[PDB]
């Protein structure tokens, strides 16, 4: 029987599976769709991560429930796999000066998640050790090669009209890199209150600057951002996706396919 990784969401078991290839069999904790923040496990994850050789995590605080999970597990060791990540900060709410979790959206971020799956897989199956380097350097080829067709996707926006308004805030490191300010109805997903005084806030955001589209996202309602489409104007622009990549017969099977997706969909919304 094989080399068993389990992780905690869909991203990185996507990335690990790639770095992985044939020689280990790598498998989500939360299914495509479910909210990972606050993720309720099931008696199934339990076993699934109880018979797993290794469980990876994101870390910087995005699995509020990993560490009363892994309690329940005996003798299977974790590897967090965000080591080296510079942090961006949240900025407001009850989440301020804490990481945002998402680093995963900057593709120059997902060398150093393949990075740091690939130094887990070597330590923890080292028999494997040539074939996880092999693919590691060959997805980290593919990660690499996204960044010309991302900028000219997006290279017909103007410098003064790129704004991201999202549901979560879960796109600082896409924005960053890309030079979008970001505007989103609350920071961190979680139970809070304020979202709906925010909500003003970007209605008055949206009608200052005449943004002209807003989106929502995979694994959230779209009802806020459909309220704030209705109540200003501006156009709904559909899903972006974060947090979860869809089923692997779904439009976002893989982890290039959440970038290139994420990236389409929002130049579809700037699209004279
Ligand atoms: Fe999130």
């Amino acid at each position: 029987k094989k080399f068993k990784v389990v992780t905690t969401f869909t991203i990185i078991q996507d990335i690990a599976q790639n770095i992985a290839g044939d020689v280990a069999v790598v498998e989500s904790i939360t299914k495509p769709g479910a909210e990972i923040h606050d993720y309720q496990p099931t008696p199934r994850d339990i076993v699934k991560a109880q018979s797993a050789d290794l469980i990876l995590w994101n870390g910087m605080n995005l699995e509020r429930w990993f560490e009363k999970f892994f309690e329940s597990i005996k003798d299977v060791p974790s590897a967090v796999v965000t080591a080296g990540i510079t942090p961006l900060p949240i900025r407001e709410g009850p989440y301020s000066g804490i990481a945002n979790p998402h680093a995963w959206m900057s593709p120059s971020n997902a060398l150093i998640y393949i990075e740091n799956i690939r130094k887990a897989l070597v330590e923890h199956d080292p028999a494997h050790a040539e074939t996880y380097n092999r693919n590691a350097q060959a997805y980290a080829e593919k990660i690499k090669a996204l960044d010309a067709p991302l900028r000219e996707r997006l290279s017909r926006i103007p410098a003064e009209q790129r704004w991201l308004v999202t549901s979560e805030g879960a796109f600082s490191y896409l924005a960053k890199d890309y030079g979008f300010k970001e505007v989103y109805l609350w920071p961190i997903n979680a139970e809070q209150q304020g979202i709906p005084q925010q909500v003003r806030h970007v209605i008055d955001i949206i009608r200052e600057n005449k943004i002209p589209v807003v989106f929502s996202e995979s694994t959230i309602s779209d009802k806020p951002a459909k309220q704030v489409s209705k109540e200003t104007g501006a156009q709904y622009g559909g899903v972006l996706y974060v947090d979860s990549l869809s089923g692997e017969k779904g439009p976002v099977p893989t982890y290039i396919s959440l970038i290139n997706m994420t990236v389409d969909t929002i130049a579809k919304g700037f699209g004279q």
